[PDB]
């Protein structure tokens, strides 16, 4: 999805959500490191009911640097109880 380094706090978690970016951000978003924020629904859509349309509106927010992202966004899970951002 789009969400590279993140806020603090619950890092052992956000280690999850700072290695799914550093490999994916380290191409998905490389020179684009400051084109992708970590403060966006992925948080909000990762507390949905829903399925995928979590990502739905994640995947559109970064675009193809979003392309398929499960794992990517199960990480902001495990960031989401950081500090949203």
């Amino acid at each position: 999805r789009v969400t590279v380094k993140y806020d603090r706090r619950e890092l052992q978690r956000r280690l999850d959500v700072e290695k799914w970016i550093d490999g994916r951000l380290e191409e998905l978003y490389r020179g684009r490191e400051a084109d992708m924020p970590d403060e966006v629904n992925i948080d909000e859509l990762l507390e949905l009911e829903s399925e995928e349309e979590r990502s739905r509106k994640i995947q559109g927010l970064l675009k193809s640097c979003t392309n398929p992202t499960e794992n990517f966004v199960q990480e902001l899970l495990v960031k989401l109880r950081g500090l949203h951002k």
